[PDB]
């Protein structure tokens, strides 16, 4: 019935955050998200930014994992040109395991070509998106334990025989159950590659919220391919992530995000890079303004999911009419590091008193 | 000053063992060990073996890391040809920044050929495994210095990218704690060992498994000849030796819980079969001066474990740092006691402060 709420922590740390810091507040976001009920924590992958400052974000989740009873975890994304696929397949098997299956597996290319360049990719010629696919291909039959080997175009990898005793066969560590994880894949452009892909293998889709046409182009893609492979499109499945806070007035709500971490990042950050690309052309559309006047108020008023709990209730409710609705809302991790009870506060209301009122059609 | 406490968890968890089971065991133990001052944990890595049961220990490292105050952490060992460089030597840099310098990396090429077959080496003992650890170790030194390059080896691409042309847009920052490659270690077990030559050549911490008096004096003879040709002073403070070691109020139960408890089983079951077919207890059957063949359970806790009251543990130290000039670190061995860990925690208390504490470094 009921649309969950999730969390992502990309994360957004302020410049001059340590590693500790980042590390300590992914835990408490972790036990704390558990304990009012969120149902995921998507943790995202970086080598080369400042702000989004988690490299390994499986550490983290191993980390929180005996700390936590229900949520599940997910890397949004493990970069899988990044690492060899053998090893990859080992480590999410064996994290799955210790989560007894409070997990799912986020696989993308990466969209950073610093990060790129370090891990031999350069001109980001090899090609990413093969990568992937060969990555998984890998994995997949790590994951089934059959011997097999592979002589690829970027890696060699086997899965080996049995020697000629219980103690004595192979280690298991395929995911829990034996199968592989649930697959998630993350869209970002209006005409997602991203989304087709996912409605073909039948992945969960992930869509950071850019404006309403890019949400319906997403379904659209993605359902018509899962259609096409033979699939049944869930749109219990799909996450779109959003910037949201609650308190208990619309008044108290716009002046800390305004004024606090949330306003800091967008202003300080985030917005003059989305304005550089035009990023905010789908939240102008939808308002009627002119991209040139996109600015934080503008956001907060008119973007961001704000207000009191009832505020924020109706602006989703909104946006079902307008979209088919998710199923899974994806709060944005911000920096309160320094100041956790507004946004633990904050997070509680949308996870007990928002979510459980907003109902799927489908 | 005095020689340290030391853990290694391979582990030797029993067959059957889950995955949640041995990583909880793992982090009880790094909390118990910290509490009673022992100065580091080693942490092993196999991806094909049953009792050896840890495919990545920097999971358990980074769970451990906020649970701990002073206690130093290490890999023993990541074995190089399985990972990309890059990948690696980026998390090696943030989780030592997560701990805050408390911690050391050991290196290895891996001694298993399932493993190896996995991570697309044949014939493993065509690629070479130790080309492999060199060319993987010359990448992460360099990652770690932070300045642009970019290498096109045999086995790996990769480099580190310029500066693109505010702090939040610069590269980010993963390099060890103090900005510098963590003190590295090597494991040596053969008796002209190859790995102790490189380890005094590159000025590494050597690791030594105990199995006789002539090994561990040959060991110590190949590394100081390695780094006096080399031109460093060789330290045996930092020589770290791995033992069978448990403590007791009297000699009469500390042999008893041994024979009768987790360490003796381990050795019956697994260990002592494997240790006969290869000739592995012919140091021990010299040193004692009894055929091989006559070497069984009750003759290693009587001749070779160090075992008995804290007095009798006390004494059987000395004779062996007479015998051979003495090592840094005595490093535990970790076994299976998590269903009843009581006396196994007693016993490291008594190693770490009654035992190590009166034993002083000539
Ligand atoms: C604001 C923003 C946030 C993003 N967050 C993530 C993320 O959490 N995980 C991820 O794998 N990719 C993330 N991306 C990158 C896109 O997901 C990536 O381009 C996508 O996988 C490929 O898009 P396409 O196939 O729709 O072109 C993000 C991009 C933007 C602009
Ligand atoms: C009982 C036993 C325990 C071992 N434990 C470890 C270990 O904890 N870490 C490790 O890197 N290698 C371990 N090894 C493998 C040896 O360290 C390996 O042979 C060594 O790295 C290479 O030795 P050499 O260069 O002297 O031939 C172990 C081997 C045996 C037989």
């Amino acid at each position: 019935m009921a649309m969950e709420t999730g969390l992502i922590f990309h994360p957004y740390m302020r410049p001059g955050r340590s590693a500790r810091q980042t590390f300590d507040w992914g835990i408490k976001s972790a036990v704390q998200a558990d304990s009012v009920g969120i149902d995921s924590m998507m943790i995202s992958e970086h080598a080369s930014q400042i702000w989004e400052n988690i490299p390994n974000p499986e550490l983290l989740i191993a980390a929180a994992a005996l700390q936590t009873k229900n949520i599940k975890f997910a890397p949004m994304a493990h970069l899988l040109p990044h690492q060899h696929p053998a090893k990859l397949a080992t480590m999410i098997g064996w994290l799955s395991q210790i989560l007894e299956g409070r997990y799912f597996l986020g696989i993308g290319a990466g969209a950073y070509p610093q990060a790129s360049y370090m891990h031999g990719i350069r001109n980001a010629t090899k090609n990413l998106n093969d990568m992937v696919r060969e990555s998984l291909f890998i994995m997949e039959k790590i994951w089934k334990r059959e011997p097999f080997f592979h002589e690829g175009k970027y890696w060699d990898a086997g899965y080996p025989e049995e020697l000629e005793d219980e103690q004595h066969k192979l280690a298991d560590f395929s995911p829990w159950g034996g199968k592989a994880p649930e697959i998630a894949v993350t869209g970002f452009s209006y005409n997602s590659p991203s989304m087709r892909l996912a409605g073909e293998r039948n992945f969960k889709p992930v869509s950071i919220f850019s404006g309403l046409d890019a949400l319906k182009r997403h379904w659209e893609v993605y359902s018509e391919a899962a259609i096409e492979a033979g699939h049944t499109p869930d749109r219990s499945r799909h996450a779109v992530s959003h910037t949201v806070f609650c308190a208990d007035t619309d008044k108290e709500a716009k002046r800390l995000v305004m004024e606090g971490p949330i306003g800091y990042c967008f202003e300080r950050y985030l917005i003059p890079i989305w304005r550089r690309f035009g990023m905010m052309d789908g939240y102008a559309k939808d308002a009627g303004i002119d991209p040139v006047d996109a600015d934080l108020e503008f956001l907060v008023d008119n973007v961001f999911l704000v207000g009191s709990p009832d505020t924020v209730t109706e602006k989703i409710n909104a946006l079902f009419e307008a979209t088919g609705g998710w199923g899974t809302l994806q709060v944005e991790a911000h920096d309160y590091y320094d100041d956790p009870a507004p946004w633990f506060q904050s997070l509680e209301l949308i996870s007990k008193e928002v979510a459980p009122k907003i109902l799927l059609p489908k």
